[PDB]
């Protein structure tokens, strides 16, 4: 068992409490980018994920810790065919309201194949599990599909969040992504906020949330205490 | 289902009106302002009244759209009103539980008031006892952001729900509403008079205007009045009525 989960604050706009974590897979000290394409193509990535879930579900438990938890899904955990059950068990195993727990999918897993993410979506919104479409900005969205879809919110990709001038293409993009928030009835959160600068323009602009290692880098969970 | 079909064209066919019932200074005092009320003429049905579709409007999330309408009028009506004279007038809008927490909420009530030059303390608001009360953290949140553009904010449905005093005196509420069930109940339940007395104390204690909600009778008025109540609504001051009718 060399498998790790550090956890990464989320913080409500504009300086308000931490309000839940992402979990970060971690395995010397390996990241994630490091291994997860060979994990996702050779299939590892399901097992490595049934772990990840259960003990991500184990840590709230045990916290319960007024908070949530959000776990990564990469496109093959999100397509398997056991996914819908395997969180209903896992929940169900450790007694836990299913609106501690949320689940990422990226922008790109999600518009894939739209009718089928929908499907696998309803089941696990009527659940009562939280979703998240992560990495957002940076596939391809249907309008359509993205208000059909029971999201309840949508995650600035990392990307855009650099110098953040007043007239950059980025901050028209974190604007438009603020305005399908509004509109759409998604929550925003900003992901990579590093300087006061970026976390007051995110917060003026809009974003419900926050994430970043100025709020606070992933850790393991008795370091966050 | 036919209702859902119907529900979904009203805006549409413009079968949705609104009707404003006054508020007035106890006992009988100048009228201080009116709550918005919707209403639906409907072809077949006639007059239907909000509990025969707003639970369908909440669950469907046609709610949304069909609010948007509702305080577009309401501010519509609520300026014209202000430039005939009416200088003395506030307009009471009602917020669902899906309304209360939609991201837009604030945005939305902000481009309204812009969209008809109408100042924010023209515009109450009317969030439920339980509404308010589920997340008051986040209650907070957003009713603090509402009352700083000048909104005024009021717990409806008063005595039907559960309250922390403690967050009762931190939300930016400028008035609380008696819930009708209440009133109605007087010559009914000794309980329901000492509950009614208790809400016109909260008021003044925690500072906020106490308003009764389906006064009917003169008994029920004098009493109110007696009490101490700021303001009174219900049939024997004036029914719900559209904005001409209403004078
Ligand atoms: N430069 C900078 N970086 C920041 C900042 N704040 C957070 N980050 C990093 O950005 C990544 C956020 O996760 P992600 O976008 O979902 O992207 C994740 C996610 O897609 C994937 N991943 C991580 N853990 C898991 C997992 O348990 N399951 C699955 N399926 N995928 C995972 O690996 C990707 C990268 O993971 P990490 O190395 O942990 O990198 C994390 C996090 O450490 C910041 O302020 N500045
Ligand atoms: N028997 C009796 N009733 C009286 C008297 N005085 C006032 N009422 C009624 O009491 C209700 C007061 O509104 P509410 O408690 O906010 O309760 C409202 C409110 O929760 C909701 N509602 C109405 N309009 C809107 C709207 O535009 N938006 C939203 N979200 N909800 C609305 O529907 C509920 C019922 O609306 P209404 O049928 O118009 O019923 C209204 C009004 O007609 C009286 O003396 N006797
Ligand atoms: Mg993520
Ligand atoms: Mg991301
Ligand atoms: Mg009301
Ligand atoms: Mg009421």
């Amino acid at each position: 068992r060399q498998l790790v989960l550090h956890y990464q604050p989320k913080v409500l706009a504009p300086n308000g409490p931490m309000i839940g974590v992402e979990a970060l897979l971690r395995w010397g000290l390996i990241t994630p980018g490091q291994f997860l394409p060979l994990a996702e193509k050779t299939g590892l990535i399901v097992q490595i994920g049934e772990w990840v879930l259960d003990e991500a579900c184990r840590q709230m438990r045990l916290w319960l810790a007024d908070w949530n938890i959000a776990v990564n899904l990469s496109a093959l955990q999100f397509a398997h065919a056991g996914l819908v059950d395997s969180v209903r068990n896992a929940l169900l195993r450790h007694s836990l309201e299913p609106s501690h727990l949320i689940l990422e999918v990226t922008e790109s897993t999600a518009m894939r194949d739209a009718d089928a993410s929908l499907v696998i979506l309803e089941q696990l919104s009527a659940m009562g599990v939280g979703i998240s479409i992560d990495d957002f900005g940076t596939g391809y969205s249907s309008l359509l599909y993205l208000k059909r879809l029971p999201a309840s919110e949508l995650k600035i990709d990392r990307g855009f969040i650099n110098e953040l001038a007043h007239d950059s293409d980025d901050a028209a993009i974190v604007s438009a992504i603020v305005a399908l928030g509004r509109t759409l009835n998604l929550k925003i959160v900003a992901e990579g906020v590093e300087t006061e600068a970026q976390q007051e323009f995110l917060t003026r602009l809009g974003c419900n949330s926050l994430q970043g290692f100025l709020l606070g880098r992933p850790m393991p969970a008795e370091q966050l205490l």
